[PDB]
């Protein structure tokens, strides 16, 4: 999909994480921002289409997903522990991670 459909996705989970209140429905939005991310970092932004995939933004961008993924996949550790309250605060504070890269380059 394209970068605004995965962004979109990203947003909406967050919200759906939020307002959950059993880890299923917390591991299946998790799970959806996972492949969301991947599909994201396989992208290029407007604002870096004149930049080769080795430049340093582009790198720098794909490796804002990296570090998505990875607090993704420790906030599905929680959820797969039945930690719904302490997987919620996580996402939380990764919601707030989100700002830096559109500062960059949306
Ligand atoms: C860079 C590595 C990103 C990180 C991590 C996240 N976002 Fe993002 N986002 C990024 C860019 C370059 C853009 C602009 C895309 C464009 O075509 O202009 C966006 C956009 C969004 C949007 C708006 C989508 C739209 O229809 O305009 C949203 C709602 C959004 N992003 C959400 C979002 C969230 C919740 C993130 C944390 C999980 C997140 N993004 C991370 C780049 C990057």
């Amino acid at each position: 999909a394209d970068l605004e459909d995965n962004m979109e996705t990203l947003n909406d989970n967050l919200k759906v994480i939020e307002k959950a209140d059993n880890a299923a429905q917390v591991k299946d939005a998790l799970t959806k921002m996972r492949a969301a991310a991947l599909d994201a970092q396989k992208a290029t932004p407007p604002k870096l289409e004149d930049k080769s995939p080795d430049s340093p933004e582009m790198w720098d961008f794909r490796h804002g997903f990296d570090h998505l993924v990875y607090h993704i996949d420790d906030a599905l550790k929680l959820a797969n522990e039945g930690k719904v309250k302490e997987a919620q605060a996580a996402a939380e504070q990764l919601k707030c991670e989100c700002n830096a890269c559109h500062q960059k380059y949306r």
